[PDB]
């Protein structure tokens, strides 16, 4: 056996049960089943990555704002207690491109907005039941320069495996 | 070639720490405060920490607005940082002591951005900062702003490439 590669496969299977259950919440409830073209749940390496992405038609937040849309608020609250299902901690990232590139060297740009959207989703997860201490960090990532897709605007929820969280908290 | 280009970046990151302390000793006011400053090479790149003391907090208490000296340290190191391709990851760490409205999560991320804007106004580039992080709280030693100059592999992992 081993004790380092066994807690290490009990986990891959833990995060896999999470992913399977998240899709069950989504598919079997119809309030989120129509929001599915905004949700991508895949396995990366820090753990489980839940992406909640904007569509040209429907953004999750109001233009240039950190106010969640009614349905975004529904996704955050629908998944919160399924996330409490396991002990792993979370990393919430906000990716924003609502403002022009140059507002960057200004007061409230995509930087403040991206952080604010991350904390806004946080407060929402928390309103849905998320246990205290689950969130590990909030990340704000403004969009980079392009010359001259709306995936560029999304909130990512990373359920961290033991490695990743150890690395983030060394 | 791998470690070849990797050793070039290491040597380049070396010039930076060195070029950083240059001004910390040469500028009488960064020197008066070097004991809030901590530049150490980490496995991810060059880490700069701006620590709080018990009389000298970097931000007004409970606020994300910088104190005169925090404003100085940041804008002074900015020109420098800017001389090299390397990008940055800005992290804020709150001190526990308020939880449902405004929390250390909003506070930490806000200090991360308030710092980035001091840098950005101190001449730092536009597109230099890769991300801002609010780590909240997990004594003035945990009320710090950590500024990470990322090496190419540290920054490639963050971008997900």
């Amino acid at each position: 056996p081993n004790i380092d590669e066994l807690k290490k496969r009990m986990e891959q299977s833990r995060l896999n049960k999470l992913r399977g259950d998240l899709d069950q919440l989504i598919e079997s409830d119809p309030k989120l089943r129509a929001l599915r073209p905004h949700l991508k749940i895949d396995l990366v390496q820090e753990g489980l990555r839940i992406q909640i992405i904007d569509s040209q038609n429907r953004p999750m937040f109001k233009t240039g704002s950190a106010e969640v849309e009614p349905y975004m608020r529904d996704i955050l609250r629908a998944i919160a207690p399924v996330l409490n299902g396991i002990p792993n901690r979370i990393s919430l990232a906000g990716h924003t491109d609502d403002f022009p590139y140059a507002n960057g060297e200004k007061g409230y740009s995509n930087w403040e907005l991206s952080a604010d959207r991350a904390n806004a989703s946080r407060r929402e997860l928390v309103a849905g039941g998320l246990d205290n201490g689950k969130v590990l960090r909030v990340v704000g990532m403004a969009a980079t320069m392009r010359l001259s897709d709306a995936i560029n605007r999304r909130i990512s929820l990373l359920v961290l495996n033991k490695q990743a969280e150890q690395a983030i908290l060394h």
